[PDB]
């Protein structure tokens, strides 16, 4: 990778994320989407290194600050949808095209640090909050599925959540230093996924009833012992990160042991890799896969970006000092955007 451009957004604030859409066609607009403060940022990458801005969505709170943001499509158009959250905790669903809020979601009792979308079902989306809970939310049906949380849930706010390849299982991860599994392919959860489809406030005078979820399907303590603030799977196995200079490769159950045969009782762990760095010991700053999950990115709290082939480099710019908050590969791999503390966005090309 080399720099080929840099922009600083006029706010000066800490840019918290970066999302790449994975949603458009070959040959068609290389878009990804910035929040910071109160605004949610769109930007059209070009040939030559050129990043030009295409629209911006500055919320009416002034005091509203975003820390996460993901893209959908409308499963019968096909048309591009943003979510963006923080720290009021409400879920606003963005058209990019008019840079205008649909639709909004309030429940989640503090801030929300993560938004992640169901792999094969674009209209499931998934939260997880300071109030130490995730939810699953049918953005078709404006209706709350499930609560993750509880009396065995997360005891602390939950920082990080990820769905497996096939959208079956949940990792979250959080304060309380554990890493939780939550199964959605059980008949429980495949049949209040069904029933929420059918729901229609206009037909009924009762309210959608959702699934309150107490106990989770696997938990460790093992791996960590800081703040677990981003959890990613990698096939049947995980990576996780805490503020320790590394990024831990593990799976729950003995080496031979089935993701799928693993019960709820489980007290071992495997750790089966370790990718260790520097200067990335503050909280809050994330890891991130390209699409095919054969590149793995990681800024530093000094400007530094660390690049593995999952199949080390260092990437330095002697103008990039600030933390990177969070990076994004395009869909093809052949750019990386990162964000930083001093509202500063960096291009590098391959
Ligand atoms: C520069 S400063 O003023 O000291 C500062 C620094 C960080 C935050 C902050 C950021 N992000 C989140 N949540 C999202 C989150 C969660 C896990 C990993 C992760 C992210 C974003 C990047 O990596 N926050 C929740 N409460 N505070 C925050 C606020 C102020």
């Amino acid at each position: 990778f080399k720099c080929v451009n840099s922009l600083k957004e006029d706010h000066n604030q800490p840019l918290f994320g970066v999302q790449f859409n994975w949603h458009s066609k070959e040959g068609d607009p290389l878009v990804f989407a910035t929040v910071g403060s109160n605004r949610v940022t769109l930007y059209e990458c070009h040939s030559q290194g050129e990043i030009r801005l295409l629209q911006s969505y500055v919320d009416a709170d002034a005091d509203e600050n975003f820390y996460t943001c993901a893209w959908t499509y409308d499963s019968n158009t096909s048309h591009p949808l943003l979510a963006v959250a923080g720290s009021r905790g409400i879920i606003r669903i963005i058209n990019p095209i008019t840079m205008q809020c649909i639709k909004h979601y309030v429940g989640h009792g503090n801030a929300i640090n993560e938004l992640k979308f169901h792999p094969r079902d674009p209209n499931l989306l998934l939260s997880v909050s300071k109030d130490h809970a995730l939810r699953l939310w049918n953005i078709q049906t404006d209706t709350l599925v499930a609560i993750f949380g509880g009396v065995e849930g997360h005891r602390d706010e939950v920082l990080s959540a990820d769905y497996d390849l096939l959208g079956e299982k949940i990792m979250s991860c959080g304060m309380d230093h554990s890493l939780k599994l939550w199964r959605i392919n059980s008949k429980r959860m495949m049949n209040a996924i069904k029933e929420s489809y059918d729901y229609n406030p206009n037909k009924t005078n009762r309210p959608f009833i959702s699934q309150k979820i107490h106990f989770p399907d696997f938990s460790t303590r093992d791996i960590h012992r800081n703040y677990v603030d981003c959890v990613r799977w990698l096939g049947d196995l995980i990576l996780s990160k805490s503020c320790e200079n590394a990024i831990v490769c593990w799976k729950p159950g003995k080496m031979e042991d089935d993701i799928d045969k693993i019960k709820p009782s489980e007290s071992n762990v495997t750790i089966l890799g370790r990718f260790d760095y520097s200067q990335c010991d503050i909280w809050y700053m994330r890891f991130s896969m390209d699409f095919w999950q054969k590149m793995l990115a990681l800024g530093n709290q000094v400007g530094k970006l660390y690049v593995w082939d999952l199949e080390c480099t260092t990437l330095t710019h002697h103008k990039c000092g600030a933390a990177i908050r969070q990076t994004s590969f395009s869909r093809d791999s052949s750019i990386l955007i990162a964000v930083c503390d001093d509202a500063s966005i960096w291009r590098w090309d391959r």
